[PDB]
């Protein structure tokens, strides 16, 4: 049950080719990651250039606890794309930089554009880029702490601890 | 026992003719059973009695494998002190009783003060009174689980196994 | 295989999204290997070739439970490097045999080349090659069992328990 | 067998008074020490005051990898003690500093009384002082390198690897 994590990741790394989702790793790991930071939610955003301009699209969203995989995968029939430029998300992607943010709408490169559309409220985020060297392969975020009014510095190395892992699970 | 008897042995030749050595091994023998349970941290509460009176109070605090001795030693100035009937860590002190908490927040004891100050998130525990006779000398803790929900069955057979040599080493 | 998974897991926790990453996690490994058989270090020599020549060399030594990676790498400038017919780690990499070694000084192929020049006294060691199909990749070994006169039995089989790993890792 | 150190510390250790030789523990870790050093021989001299006035005196003398210790331990019957400014060894538990000497005579604290009357000759030392706070309780030396000129800077680590050990076991 401990060893669940690894059988399923020397699983999907022995069968070299990556044609295998990645991404129940990637969740399966999410949902630890919020039960220990009392994030209400946690996401993955793809990065990707298409067809040559770069951009942050959507790819796992809503990661609670104990929701279902297919729940909180978006397939591209109905994903949100962003250029680097528009919302903070985008910002860690160019910037490369991690970020905890207290209070968004403060933060200016925060876009609304999925509040306005899902109907949630993002209040708190912490962002971190996924970097495979040169490029930033995907973006992962907690978002609004439960019980508290930001996320805090031990929510930090704690994101950041879990976060080695998953960066190293997309390679 | 042969990986405890290596690990025991290599850990004691890390500790300098110095201290204070009997907590710099306590320490030690922490930030190796933080990696054989996959706990995020270790700590321990002192557990001390004033006119009869007993409380049990913050020693070392985020013990990892990384983990400095002289960041994690609690200053003796800076300590929070608990009675016996406020929090988990008071009251495997009062009982004497070794308990598996899977989650904090449905178990009553649980004392959210130390959470609040520092900041982090507590979920779930394994918590051992280390005792002398009749009397306790300290609680010892391995919180948040990495790898699981919870720690497992089999994950108090080890902490219960390194946590005869602290018991030794604190007399 | 419980302890296995944890310190596992828990190793890949501890390392950035940076390099170079690939080398750190063996490292990292051997770091734990060195707790578990209690042996005073382990190193890595990469196995590589120029025009069907092979030759073996120096790339991480004194890894230790305390080591600094950048100070266990050895610079690139300032590599011993091997043909196979000189030494026990070409020896290994010749016959792509684990070799469990009790006193150097009584196995020809040991080459006190290293010794001389870092003025380490090597005794006994654990020596495994690292393949990739009908080619070596890597020989890591288990220098000095501290508490005992060589490496047992059963230190070997958790040696080559971890060290299916550090293969999976090497490629 | 890796565990045979430990078995016999925790035996000696749980028979709370200290009356049944910490000495065969000192003496099969001054074996091993041997082995992993090449030096030719190890000893431990006792420090004490009598009646009044400090002093070290020799206990364990010749350890080599297989010496038995009832041929190392020397009873007050027949023992050699030296005031501080007298010797070598009494300059480290004055000093309480820790020496590699790779050329006594050029070393004026050197004695040679012990050279002179047991027909031994002494060119290498490193010498350290196991120190319990306040005092020393003994000064421990690793003598005349086999196969080289002096001990190396890797020699150190190793010795001040076991000492740390030995440091603990004589408490
Ligand atoms: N509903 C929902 N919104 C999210 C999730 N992850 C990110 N977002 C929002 O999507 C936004 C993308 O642009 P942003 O300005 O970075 O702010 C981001 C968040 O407000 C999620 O899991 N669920
Ligand atoms: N931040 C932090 N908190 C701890 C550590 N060890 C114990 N605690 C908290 O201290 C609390 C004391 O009350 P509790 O109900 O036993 O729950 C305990 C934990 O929530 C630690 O290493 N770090
Ligand atoms: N100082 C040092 N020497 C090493 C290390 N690993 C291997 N060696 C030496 O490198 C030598 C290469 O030849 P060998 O006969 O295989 O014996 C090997 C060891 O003696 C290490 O970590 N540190
Ligand atoms: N024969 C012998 N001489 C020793 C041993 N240990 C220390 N000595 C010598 O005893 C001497 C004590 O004074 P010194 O000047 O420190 O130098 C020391 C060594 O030369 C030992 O194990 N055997």
């Amino acid at each position: 049950r401990l060893e669940e994590c690894n059988i399923l990741f020397e699983l999907l790394t022995e069968i070299q080719d990556e044609a295998g989702s990645m991404e129940k790793i990637v969740h399966k790991t999410l949902q630890r990651l919020s039960q220990l930071l009392a994030a209400d939610r946690c996401s993955m955003f793809i990065c990707r250039s298409r067809n040559g301009i770069p951009e942050v699209a959507t790819r796992l969203l809503n990661v609670t606890p104990t929701s279902k995989f297919e729940d909180n995968l978006v397939n591209p029939d109905k994903e949100t794309v962003f250029p680097l430029d528009i919302g903070i998300a985008g910002w860690v992607a160019h910037t490369k930089k991690f970020f905890n943010i207290p209070d968004v709408k403060k933060n200016n490169h925060f876009s609304d554009y999925l509040d306005k559309k899902t109907g949630y409220t993002t209040v708190n985020m912490m962002a971190i880029p996924i970097t495979q060297g040169k490029e930033v392969l995907a973006v992962v975020m907690a978002l609004n702490k439960l019980n508290a009014s930001e996320f805090s510095k031990e929510d930090e190395e704690v994101f950041k601890k879990y976060l080695n892992f998953i960066s190293l699970v997309l390679r």
